[PDB]
């Protein structure tokens, strides 16, 4: 049996930020990956969806170029030509990831890892054991998808993975689900020239954000060209002569339900949540506790219920964000090779972007959670809606919608919600403001900087 | 003679501002305008260059869209489109400005204000005299130009006024200065494809900007296209049959200088700085007192040397920003009309961007500033450059550079320089923080948002 200081489950976000700050720190330390450095981020997520996202800006310009002064463009989108260099980005940065863990003098063991029933912490990958007084469990997640059971044909859609294999634009999309990648890949696919619907199960999508913001991004999707399909869930998916059909049945409240066929569909996207990747590790054999979902349990240090074992990311099911995972990775390495006792992520106040047409920025808490928090006697918000004046010479026009949660006489800062061109870059530098504990004085009392649309968060009254 | 509560000379962002906040505090207030509502701002400033500002960014992305799986275009820019849809937004924002003076019941006064020779302060304006307790000058400035004695000539070249006129994209360009105008105004007419040349005295631009900043600007316009011709400066102007000829002397230092002719020259750009707008007021009437370039001289509180009369905006000479003349002009109603006599304007720390290709933010302290002023043994920097992900996949490359000045064992967050794509929408927030006394820990212990450029910031080592 191989010892080291610290051996780490898993190659992605989480895993490696761990691995590369305990060994600065002088751990001995070993990343077990069964497949693709980077995880994942680098692979079937934010990178390659950022590539896309960039792609499909690209288009909505081609939309306002002749309002700009210039010729119009005709654009029949080339999906191969960005398919190939997206994944030869994505090759590049698998380089890059691998070479950063070599000059860190970190080991690389290639395989898939399972804990043995050994008296002390131990795992094997393909026959070898290994062992470690502090073993980090990062093991990430993987789409989730309808048994065929419940929906019968479920297994002809694809999940996000099946995403970034596509290597044409499908003629006629269905996506279905109302969070995150339902709304990033419908914004895509329908910027691309795909047409789009997305079948929610509610009235509206990101139904978890402030209600401004699952409202205005509701609209936002219509005006772009995103059939919205709401109250309606897929009953059955057959394969056709001429691709899919889907068999769904809306039931509006108030309403009967009636059950409609959605014909010559080329693409089915299920975007329906993830599932922790935790079935094939034999957590078993130690008596890991998990949830009724496979998530791994951890208190706010990363502990799980058995000493030296950790685990931190997707797994655990809190904040699925790489940033996230990254960050708690980093707190766990502190707290174990620098004695840190104290080392830990604040889950609260995390920022969060979504990629949709203009793009979401929020940190913080919702008007609702504000309310339930300190009370509605307690609670102000300051907003405002307006064009951003890029579109003030365009046909084509998308909002800007901002909103300000303050709690208390102060009037703390408590969440942030915005929508709206620009808004990607703009939420960063106010999460540190939010996090610092600024009042709406300390917004007030900044400068503006103009003309941006990122003036009207100081300007609020 | 006519009394008032507040009498504010000029309704430019100052002007407006001020009248504005004090009559919501129940002044009665006029506002004195000779020309059109909203001032350089509206008319030919802020919004008509952010307006070809987003013009130029448009032919940018031209470039890159055959790089990103669209069929190439053409592009043959048309000015006179652009130009009508930018004077028609102009006329829009003056009929809106003219209401909200309207709907808070501020009288406007149109024609030029002089003082008069009266013991208590009095204008009079088309020989009808105003008087109030309270005056405030807030008529801003104009652009510099060389004289005919210095340079022969000089009166063929046009300014950042003339700019706004133009109804044809000029064929080849030459503009004069290292300051903004300059840079943003060659930035424009390069990107929309005139012959561009940028004439400046020294060897880079923006030499009070942080010095990473002025040689990455520098850069940055060479590789776009921009001729910049260093240690140069005009001698000469001829009106030929082809257009103008600009003799210029380039004199490096270590060299022996040398004259060349620039010939065929369509448009000469004069952006050398601006002069406060204080000559035809009869200041000398009330013995107001002023430097030697014309700004009236004030104190912290905006007070002139002569009580009950007031200055705030361009016309004072410092920090020459719209908002700044906004934020000075509504701390001024406060101490006014609220009598809070402690409200006045913090000139540390305001943040500004520079709208060149890709756009510059910057707030707080330059590096030479931070070593000045707490000594070279207490600041440290941290900074990076990389390629934004946007150029992935792109032919075309432009760089992302960030600079953190900090200082003291805490590492107080004394100022950040940043040029790159997305750098306009970005520096807002942060500048809240800077604002509230951030240091690095604050930036380092808020959580990423990925991928973007803006997170950059918050993982600096
Ligand atoms: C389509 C999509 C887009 C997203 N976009 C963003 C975004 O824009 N911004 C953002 O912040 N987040 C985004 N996310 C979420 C983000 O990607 C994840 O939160 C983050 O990647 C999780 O990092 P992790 O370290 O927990 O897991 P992963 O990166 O998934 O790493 C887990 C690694 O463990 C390996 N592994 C699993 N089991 C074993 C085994 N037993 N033995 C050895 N190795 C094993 C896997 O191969 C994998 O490489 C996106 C997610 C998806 C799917
Ligand atoms: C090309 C250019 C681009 C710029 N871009 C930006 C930018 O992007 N962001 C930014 O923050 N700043 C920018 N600025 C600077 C900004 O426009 C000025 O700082 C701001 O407009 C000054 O406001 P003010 O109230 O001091 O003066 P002004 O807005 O100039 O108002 C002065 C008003 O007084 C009137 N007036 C003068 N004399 C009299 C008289 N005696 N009687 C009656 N009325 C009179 C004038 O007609 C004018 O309307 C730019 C400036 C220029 C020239
Ligand atoms: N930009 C970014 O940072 C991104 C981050 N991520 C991370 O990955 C996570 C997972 O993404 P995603 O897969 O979108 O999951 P999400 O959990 O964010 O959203 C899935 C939503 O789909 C709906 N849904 C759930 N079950 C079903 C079902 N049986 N049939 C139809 N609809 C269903 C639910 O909403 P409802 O109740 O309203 O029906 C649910 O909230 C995200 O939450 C995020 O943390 C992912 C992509 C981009
Ligand atoms: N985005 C924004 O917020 C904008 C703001 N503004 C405001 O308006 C102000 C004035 O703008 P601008 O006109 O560019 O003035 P600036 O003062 O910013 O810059 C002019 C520069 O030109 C150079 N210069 C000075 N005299 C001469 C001369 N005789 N011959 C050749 N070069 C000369 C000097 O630099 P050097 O010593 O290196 O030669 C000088 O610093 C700005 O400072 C800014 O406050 C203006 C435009 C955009």
């Amino acid at each position: 049996v191989a010892s080291y200081d610290y051996l780490v489950i898993g190659g992605g976000s989480g895993g490696l930020a761990s691995a590369r700050r305990a060994a600065e720190l002088g751990a001995r330390a070993a990343v077990v990956e069964s497949h693709k450095l980077g995880g994942t981020c680098v692979n079937v997520g934010c990178v390659p969806k950022k590539v896309m996202w960039n792609t499909a800006v690209h288009s909505e310009f081609m939309h306002d170029h002749a309002d700009y002064g210039f010729p119009s463009c005709e654009g029949k989108f080339n999906w191969r030509v960005i398919k190939e260099k997206r994944d030869a980005y994505v090759s590049r940065l698998n380089a890059i990831y691998q070479n950063n863990l070599t000059k860190s003098h970190i080991e690389i063991i290639r395989g898939h890892a399972a804990f043995t029933s050994d008296p002390k912490p131990t795992i094997e990958v393909s026959g070898k054991k290994y062992t470690a007084p502090h073993i980090l469990i990062a093991t990430g997640g993987m789409p989730s998808t309808p048994h065929e059971s419940q929906i019968p044909g479920a297994s002809l859609g694809i999940t996000s993975d099946g995403f970034f294999q596509l290597e044409e634009l499908p003629g006629r999309s269905v996506i279905v689900g109302a969070g995150y990648i339902a709304v990033e890949m419908a914004g895509i696919l329908s910027a691309l020239g795909s047409k789009t619907s997305l079948m929610i199960r509610h009235d509206k999508v990101l139904r978890s954000f402030d209600s401004m913001i699952s409202t205005n991004c509701t609209e936002e999707l219509e005006n772009a060209g995103v059939e919205v399909l709401k109250f309606s869930q897929v009953k059955e998916v057959k394969k056709t002569l001429s691709g899919l059909e889907v068999s769904m049945v809306t039931a509006v409240p108030g309403r009967l339900p009636v059950m409609t066929m959605i014909p010559d569909v080329d693409c089915l996207l299920w975007a329906i949540g993830r599932v922790p990747n935790t079935k094939d590790l034999s957590l078993n054999k130690l008596g890991i506790q998990t949830d009724d979902k496979g998530h791994i349990i951890v208190d706010e240090f990363q502990n799980t219920n058995v000493k030296g074992i950790y685990a931190v990311g997707d797994v655990c099911g809190k904040a699925l964000l790489t940033p996230v995972a990254i960050a708690a990775g980093r707190k766990l390495a502190h707290r174990l090779f620098e004695y840190k006792e104290d080392s830990k992520l604040d889950y609260n106040n995390i920022p969060t972007v979504v990629f949709s047409h203009p793009p979401i920025g929020t940190v913080g808490l919702t008007e609702d959670e504000a309310i339930h928090k300190y009370g509605i006697e307690n609670v102000k918000t300051y907003s405002t809606s307006f064009t951003p004046m890029y579109h003030a010479v365009t046909k084509r026009k998308t909002k800007c919608v901002m909103k300000m949660v303050c709690a208390n006489k102060e009037e703390k800062v408590v969440g942030i919600h915005m929508q709206g061109l620009g808004c990607d870059e703009m939420l960063q530098g106010f999460a540190v403001a939010v996090k610092m504990g600024a009042t709406k004085a300390d917004f007030d009392n900044t400068v503006a900087i103009h003309p941006t649309s990122s003036e009207e968060l100081v300007t609020l009254r």
